[PDB]
């Protein structure tokens, strides 16, 4: 179930994401997954980052799921559950602005 996973905050908008990932006690990677405002079925993962160039700023990236089946941020890296692309990019930044660190406190 992707709702009960505590990083799912379902219907919460952009801004919404925003305020709570623009704390400044997040540390890089701070992340959570929501409801895509602009795309039915998909989700975004809304990540925090930190530079001296930007400070605190916040990234959001799509996650499609196919009817076929996998879910992904780039259909060259699909997993057969969010939980395992969650847990994929925990490990790997790859093209996102930080690998995921810890769940976004509410």
């Amino acid at each position: 179930s992707i709702q009960a996973e505590e990083w799912y905050f379902g219907k919460i908008t952009r801004r919404e994401s925003e305020r709570l990932l623009l704390n400044a006690e997040n540390p890089r990677g701070t992340f959570l997954v929501r409801e895509s405002e602009t795309t039915k079925g998909a989700y975004c993962l809304s990540v925090s980052d930190f530079d001296n160039a930007k400070g605190l700023n916040v990234k959001h990236y799509k996650i499609r799921k196919l009817d076929s089946g996998g879910f992904y941020i780039t259909s060259r890296t699909q997993f057969n559950s969010l939980q395992q692309l969650v847990a994929y990019y925990s490990k790997h930044a790859d093209g996102l602005c930080h690998r995921l660190t810890t769940v976004c406190p509410t």
